[PDB]
């Protein structure tokens, strides 16, 4: 009976930061407009969310043993992982940018840009699973 409660909310915000990504690559592929916008709303939800608010004091996976699935493994200390925080975070206003700019190739490049952020933060913990 873990019930993380602090990682549990994490499990939230990648919900958020993901949901940017699956409403991105999904309005970067049957773009028009509408999507665009409404992508770009979960955006900003994610973008002025606070990354740094729910990585911490986890399970720790690199630490010890466990169950999970990744904690600690991430590669990059609370600096770089916290940098990853940040370039998600210009993907964010910027793709939330092109939203409103209406320029659906800078909503489609910058949200691919949160897209490969994103993932590269999953492919930097390389857990085991």
């Amino acid at each position: 009976a873990d019930t993380k409660e602090v990682l549990e909310a994490r499990e939230a915000y990648f919900k958020s930061l993901g949901g940017s990504m699956k409403a991105m690559t999904g309005v970067a592929k049957a773009f028009d407009a509408e999507a665009a916008k409404v992508e770009a709303a979960k955006l900003e939800k994610i973008l002025a969310t606070d990354v740094a608010p729910l990585f911490p004091a986890g399970t720790s996976s690199t630490d010890l043993p466990g169950q999970t699935e990744a904690k600690a493994a991430i590669w990059a200390n609370m600096d770089d992982f916290g940098a990853k925080g940040k370039a998600m975070h210009e993907a964010g206003g910027a793709v939330i940018a092109a939203a409103n700019a209406g320029d659906g190739a800078a909503f489609g490049a910058a949200l691919q840009k949160l897209g490969g952020t994103c993932k590269a933060c999953h492919d930097d913990y390389r857990e085991e699973d």
